[PDB]
């Protein structure tokens, strides 16, 4: 199989990992010094977060220059350096490419808000780059997705006179993907990092390239051509490197992200859908809508993979689920006010789940038993916390805590003078939540994590297996079955707080003897008509192979 | 109906627990400040360490005054503001009463060395306060009991040109209780503390107070005679206060210090002989050793309760396990050889257990669904680590741990200005453990053994019912009922570290169900020959009633 089906990702943004100059601010150099921990994790491919030249006023998914490392993080040798580092150590690389949309601050931008021609009369060759209005009511009706920033997808530039598109902040205009100039731009900003080696890239918003009246403008047949282009150039061009989707949507829209055999599209796409569900489940004590969400997933084709995950660098979206599950969420979630943003909860996963290792390692493990390849998101394999006294998304990226010293061990410069704070409170602060504590701590949640890492990768049906769900008499109780290559997996986990009964229907499993991955200890041989009784302690994860 | 069947108990060193003044030393306007949390933590009775005047070459339990107050721990005035503070808010407090041995530096033996007459020709009456012999060669074969470092029970004293007895360090002179007098200082020691308001006392070493020539001069009956009138002095003069025996000894040996119900000895006998076989039926995986050891241990009088512990003050001491069992332990818990001493272990709970949170609550919940009172140790109840760097015993007494300023707020003075250093390491250190954070933090241990508490006080039959053990197959899992009043509780327990099946003999409940006693949940009727499937996790406990 296709790599990518076997790797386990990891999600980082630099300038926030390590600090290698004292400045205050993480680096290539910084990032490649600590290497060595991401491979001894068990990780095997790094996502980090836009790299370019960018003023950030969206953290640098506000590009300013596709073809450059921004200054903060060195230089593109540094660059060179840390891929030629990662590759040594069996770690792939795949970069952000903003797609959607540059900062207003790309010459592109500066050159397009120019008007359509030049002082001289001539055209601007530039100002067909986005997308302009005279009025700003084409499209109206589509949503607003920065719902707290932005009152509009119009904004009238001053210097052109005229309105611009766009989806995200007022900063970042949208690029026009009916000029085949911006196409053609956007295939050579992803050759110039796919010739460097670059193992492939994590595609922003991609749900949102064309824009077409009496549409939601989203999702758009057009959007799938131009992103069918992506793979074809990289079939062809590239063989072997990964596309991965960012698309934020429902189980069916996003399916249609992979393609077909015939007409393919993305490898990968994040399993957007399940997420909130998991964390539903959780709080409801009931998993029924994890069954329900995941069997609204239609098949994907032959070289396709889901994503795994459970927090990432943006708000903990709450887009795609119904209102009654939203307000339920923000209940649950979001007791106080400031913990919410734009139609989700900026909140990392820890604080989320009361800091209750429980149900962290519970989640965790659904995490890497579920079909796909998972990706963790930095930090949260030590139990980091969130600062939402920083503003927009930033309260989730806080500087990775790597030892007790100064500022964490992130940067030798004091705490103030980092890009972002490092977390100090009594609980999650650097203090107490500490890579170098971890590592000397037999039971920490990093050893944990690895551990856990270390027995999926033995058992490759987590991986590539089918998924079948089991039926188990009570709704906190989830099971599942994961198939392949002659090994079957049974998989329960209790969503509940407190103990649990089930009666599991493993009819198809007659004669067959479960055993814990974990030792083998051995339960019952399955017998009768296979109505088979469980009990399980609150939070419990039985991770079993039904021996034939 | 005694209070004392009905209390939690907690052990701690006042030296130790909060230092009010800033002279690196705890004392008694300390303790006072930290009673809110010791009642909301859910404990009932403070046993506080040796408080007296004293050399402390056994950390206090060498007494030079029993009717003083240690200068170090503040005045008599201090410790009488602190019993009025602590009964104001409920508590109840015993001391401990060191019966066998005083001080070397004690008035009484500075006297008694001198010899049998004084310069002035008189007879010195406090020579027969102790215990001399012209060459030491009786009582040969008594056991040395600090075998780490003395190499005789007798030890010449140069002034007195004479050897005496002493059962631990040469410092600590044993008492001559086939003296009378000897017996009334002791009856008027006792006095002077309980006239104050002290509600009783931990008797310190009560097996030793007796040598008979031809014995083991343990457990003699002339030393039961000596203890059943310190429980008759208290029982005409002092109706209601405690005795608690701590007598390290075989199970038959330590019931006989209950007395009986026309004799009656000690309210209250530390439970040494289960203390053991927890740690090591989690080891092997295997508990019978518990059902055997308790099973091993007569019904005990109306007034008698069992205090049932985990550690203490002193090493785990593997004193009254067998060859085999000792060999056992050691290799499982004593890994570095610095780690043992006088036969047993020199560590805390937390450590022993590779800081293992799962293993921490399970031996927890079986302290607490245990028959007795559970005593818990100062810091536990925070995972507090040790540090064998302190000499002898004191690794386990460092500094409490309550946030993480200065010396993890135990005192303003420098950490190697306090009488024991407060630890520091990465993994255990103040700045990871402490109070302070575990207040914050929703999913701390503290917080999870406060609820626990609260969870077993809602539930009489800990404290009250009987005792049985139910046959589960599988000697991981160990199961058992405890009832009382018309309830009967259900206890289950995983020893083993991955999950394990289970098939429980309920045949005395068919058409009952058990439900959870944390939040409610049902599980099956019990039917047919009552014979229950369970499955546990590793580590789990089930806290379980059976509904009628
Ligand atoms: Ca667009
Ligand atoms: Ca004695
Ligand atoms: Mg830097
Ligand atoms: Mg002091």
């Amino acid at each position: 199989p296709e790599w990518y089906k076997s790797a386990v990702f990891y999600e980082l943004s630099v300038r926030t990992f390590q600090d290698g100059n004292g400045d205050g601010k993480g680096d290539f150099p910084g990032l490649t010094s600590r290497l060595d921990y991401l491979k001894n994790l068990g990780v095997d491919c790094l996502w980090l977060l836009p790299w370019f030249p960018s003023p950030l006023r969206d953290d640098g998914y506000d590009v300013a220059d596709y073809r450059g490392i921004h200054p903060d993080l060195g230089t593109l040798d540094d660059f060179k350096v840390f891929l030629r580092e990662a590759h040594a150590r069996g770690l792939w690389v795949i970069g952000d490419l903003v797609t959607n949309h540059t900062s207003s601050d790309h010459p592109w931008f500066q050159a397009a808000r120019r008007g359509p021609t030049l002082p001289d009369g001539s055209p601007n060759e530039y100002h067909d780059y986005y997308v302009w209005s005279d009025e700003g009511k084409e499209y109206a009706d589509t949503r607003i997705i920065f719902t707290d920033t932005e009152v509009s997808n119009w904004t009238l530039d001053e210097q052109a006179g005229k309105y611009y598109w766009h989806r995200f902040f007022a900063s970042q205009p949208d690029l026009n993907y009916d000029n085949p100039k911006v196409v053609e731009e956007l295939h050579g900003a992803a050759r110039f990092w796919l010739d460097l080696g670059l193992d492939g890239f994590r595609v922003d918003a991609v749900p949102y390239l064309i824009e077409r009246e009496g549409t939601s403008c989203e999702n758009l047949p057009e959007t799938h051509e131009i992103l069918k282009g992506f793979r074809a150039m990289v079939d062809r061009e590239y063989p072997g490197r990964l596309l991965l989707a960012e698309a934020a949507q429902w189980p069916e829209e996003v399916v249609e992200y992979f393609g077909t055999e015939a007409e393919p599209e993305f490898h990968m796409c994040f399993n957007f859908p399940v997420m909130p569900r998991l964390y539903m489940s959780l709080k409801r004590e009931d998993t029924s809508s994890i069954r329900e969400i995941m069997g609204r997933l239609p098949k994907i084709p032959s070289f396709g993979q889901w994503c795994i995950f459970l927090r990432n660098h943006d708000e903990l979206t709450l887009e795609m689920v119904t209102d009654d599950e939203r307000a339920f969420m923000y209940a649950a979630y979001a007791p106080d006010a400031r913990m919410k943003i734009n139609v989700g909860i900026r909140r990392r996963l820890a604080p989320l789940l009361d800091n209750d290792r429980r149900r962290i390692e519970l989640l965790n493990t659904v995490l890497l038993a579920l079909p796909g390849s998972p990706v963790l998101y930095y930090g949260d394999e030590i139990g980091m916390g969130d600062d939402l006294g920083l503003p927009d998304r930033n309260g989730v990226r806080t500087p990775m805590q790597w030892n007790a010293g100064t500022s964490g061990g992130f940067s030798t410069a004091q705490p103030s003078d980092c890009f972002f704070p490092p977390i100090q409170d009594p609980v999650y602060g650097f203090g107490r939540v500490n890579v170098q504590s971890q590592l000397q701590d037999p039971s920490s949640l990093l050893k944990w994590t690895a551990r856990q890492l270390e027995l999926r990768r033995a058992h490759p049906a987590f991986a590539h297996g089918d998924l079948t769900f089991i039926e188990t008499g009570n709704p906190a109780i989830l099971a599942f079955t994961r198939q392949y290559d002659g090994e079957t997996l049974l998989i329960v986990s209790n969503f509940a707080g407190n103990a649990q009964a089930g009666l599991l229907d493993l009819a198809p499993f007659v004669g067959r003897a479960p055993v814990t991955l974990s030792g083998a200890s051995p339960l019952p041989v399955v017998t009768g008509n296979g109505q088979y009784p469980v009990v399980m302690g609150k939070y419990d994860y039985y991770w079993l192979r039904l021996n034939s």
